[PDB]
């Protein structure tokens, strides 16, 4: 009696490049890119078990500028420069971006806090800075092959920093050949979302926020986005297929994001199986188990995700020792096991890349103990969606309907609701009744509605930069 574990990385980031200049104006494409975007699927080269993955159109799109050499990083070359050569708008920019990042175990470099206690920065000392921010976001491959580089941790040259960069953008140029590899060798299903992750459940209806939250007050929706919502699907199904060579059938939705006119539309758009959250299962339904494959209306399969095991990883365990972690994980998993006399399907879904970055070694000693773990247990099997999608073996059963909702308390309030967002949807209806191309589909992705209204500064001022500039292009 085997337990089925389905692990679902989901992959995005927002479009980070300015209409007009283009120019790409913060580096976290880059920087998960090298970090995480080749090295998560690459764990199947070394580990036995099925891993799936989730990319955003809007992430391929400039995962394959970088690739190509044609995307022009702001921070990036304020990296890249001879510190001689460095504006002074970009030394400042180098260390907001360091004292933004200071506390993560990846920039655990005595150096850097040294750097970061000094006046002023010489030349030496800024090429320490640059490098230093270079080498603590290397991913789990080249950490073996820069482990003398990394070692070192002072004392960088132009040289050494111009070497992992070359080394860096090597992986870029490998990402999306390992996705389709993966793929093809039946190692992992590759799934994609509608194009720019907007929140299509809002797109099709905006009244469906009252579903969860009916005190809530949001703008005058005075234009449809209906049509928007199918572009969405229709234009991630192109992208899909031109990278991979087949249309998808599965699909993540933003945010885990759903409502029934949203389960109907990717129903209508040919996808046959999604996730979403158990919050959402607990409102929905009267017996919420998140261990059957759900049926919604017999149109679409629906798995929820199991929610405390996703945000175990997703949250919690970078605040333990990876082995530690590994045990508590498995035993987790030895319950539900126990816990059922069928064999129960346990889906693990969350962002891929954003959690690493605060586990010791980015989630290197934890993912390397896990998978090994996980690939020599006889009573688990890690399955591709394909697989949990056709898997006869399992427990089943029909959903009539859904509250809508998302994975953050399984409400909208992230993204509409307080005066600030909603003045961002405000600019949005605006600017869709005179909107003549697609950069109109750009501004209505969820991340610019997250960061509005929100203390988290720096660097929120280049997200309103960059929707409102995706706005203004869209009118023209
Ligand atoms: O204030 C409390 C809050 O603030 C601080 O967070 C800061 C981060 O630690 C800091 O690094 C920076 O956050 C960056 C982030 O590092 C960077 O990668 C980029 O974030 C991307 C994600 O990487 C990308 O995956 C995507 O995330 C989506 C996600 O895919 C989706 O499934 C869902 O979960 O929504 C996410 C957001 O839309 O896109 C984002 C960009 O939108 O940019 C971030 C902002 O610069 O800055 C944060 C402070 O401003 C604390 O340190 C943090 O721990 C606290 O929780």
């Amino acid at each position: 009696k085997k337990l089925f574990l389905v692990f679902w990385w989901h992959m995005h980031q927002p479009l980070y490049r300015e209409p007009y200049t283009g120019e790409y104006l913060l580096p976290w494409t880059f920087f998960h890119a090298v970090k995480d975007y080749y090295d998560m699927p690459a764990y199947l080269k070394d580990f036995e078990i099925k891993l799936n993955f989730n990319l955003t159109p809007v992430l391929i799109d400039q995962i394959q500028e970088y690739a190509q050499g044609k995307a022009k990083d702001v921070f990036l070359e304020a990296i890249r420069k001879d510190p001689d050569d460095l504006e002074k708008e970009e030394v400042e920019k180098l260390i907001e971006f360091t004292k933004l990042n200071y506390e993560k175990p990846i920039y655990r470099f005595e150096r850097i806090r040294e750097l970061m206690n000094k006046e002023k920065l010489n030349r030496e000392e800024l090429l320490d800075l640059q490098t230093l921010n270079l080498l603590a976001w290397c991913g789990r491959t080249l950490r073996k092959d820069l482990k003398d580089l990394l070692n070192k941790g002072r004392n960088y040259t132009q040289e050494e920093k111009e070497y992992v960069l070359n080394k860096y953008f090597e992986i870029i140029k490998k990402t999306l050949s390992i996705y389709r590899e993966i793929k093809e060798e039946g190692k992992g299903s590759v799934s994609t979302s509608p194009y720019y992750h907007p929140l299509i459940p809002i797109l099709l209806n905006p009244n469906c926020v009252y579903e969860t939250t009916p005190n809530v007050k949001i703008p005058d929706f005075a234009v449809s986005f209906r049509e928007d919502a199918s572009k969405h699907v229709e234009l991630a199904k192109e992208k899909y297929f031109e990278i991979f060579g087949e249309h998808p059938v599965y699909m993540w939705p933003p945010e885990a994001s759903v409502s029934n006119e949203a389960l109907e539309l990717y129903y209508e758009k040919g996808i046959n199986m999604l996730a979403t959250d158990e919050v959402i299962l607990k409102n929905s339904v009267e017996r919420a188990s998140p261990y059957l494959r759900y049926y919604f209306r017999e149109l679409i399969s629906v798995f929820f995700r199991d929610k405390t095991l996703s945000d175990l990883i997703g949250f919690s365990y970078h605040a333990w020792n990876a082995e530690d972690a590994v045990r508590d994980f498995i035993g987790r998993l030895k319950k539900i096991h126990e816990s059922v006399d069928f064999q129960p399907v346990v889906f693990v879904v969350l962002n891929g890349e954003n959690c690493w970055e605060y586990y010791e070694e980015n989630g290197i000693p934890f993912l390397e103990k896990l998978y090994s773990t996980l690939e020599k247990e006889e009573w688990i099997e890690t399955l591709t969606l394909e697989e949990a999608m056709r898997k006869e073996d399992v427990k089943t059963e029909v959903i009539e309907s859904v509250k809508a909702g998302t994975w953050f308390d399984g409400n909208f309030l992230k993204w509409i609701g307080n005066k600030e967002k909603n003045e961002y949807w405000k600019i949005l209806i605006e600017a869709k009744k005179k909107a003549k191309n697609d950069y109109i589909l750009v501004a209505e992705g969820s991340d610019w509605f997250w960061w509005q209204g929100e203390e988290k500064a720096p660097f929120v001022e280049v997200f309103d930069k960059l929707f409102r500039s995706f706005v203004r292009r869209a009118q023209e």
